[PDB]
């Protein structure tokens, strides 16, 4: 302890290759190891059919579903972001296993990016 | 600039509703409203065909491609994680626009979550 608190960068206390739970400034691995727990699986598999339907329009809805679920555990706000995002990242990649994709064009990604900013930008900001 | 610097919580500077760019410890909206730039659209459109063809097997390869691209832009290391991920999150939701999904299963997501930990778990910790 010191009492005199000032500031700190994303290093020293935690950089990478760690256990987690308030390790770095915005990086925490504990939010990740919890993904192999049934906790995530119960939420992620519930929203697979949501993202599969909305594509990107489901993001602001599904992220909200998962985020609140993680925060309900009593986790740090910033670490909750990570876990909730990681749980989110799992729902939409699993659907591709069954999603017989056709042909995607390299156009309109610019516009899709404008949408992703809406869903998570309000959590990282 | 106080001589000494002891760690503190990621608040005070830009707790919420902030424009971005090193606003919080692990939260930055600046890494999000930059996605509407040609920068992301030029990277993410190269990732769309990759993730579409792998589902989750492309994550560890695509995330790294984008991450190194963002870090070389002179961005903060922990902030890069956010932007690089947001650009990543844009590629895989774009593909659903032309990906006619059929029937996904709520079983196996538990296992998929184990893989997502490998791709980003080395950047978040």
């Amino acid at each position: 302890g010191s009492g005199n608190s000032v500031t700190s960068g994303g290093y020293g206390y935690g950089t990478s290759a760690a256990a987690g739970a308030g390790v770095a400034a915005g990086s925490y691995a504990g939010a990740v190891n919890r993904l192999s727990s049934a906790e995530a699986a119960s939420r992620v598999s519930s929203n697979i059919a949501a993202i599969a339907s909305g594509g990107a329009s489901a993001l602001p809805s599904v992220i909200s579903n998962i985020y609140s679920g993680v925060v309900a555990s009593g986790v740090s706000s910033n670490e909750a972001l990570i876990q909730a995002l990681l749980e989110l990242l799992s729902a939409l990649v699993h659907v591709l296993s069954s999603a017989s994709i056709g042909n995607v064009s390299s156009v309109g990604v610019d516009s899709t990016l404008n949408v992703v900013q809406d869903s998570v930008g309000q959590y990282v900001g």
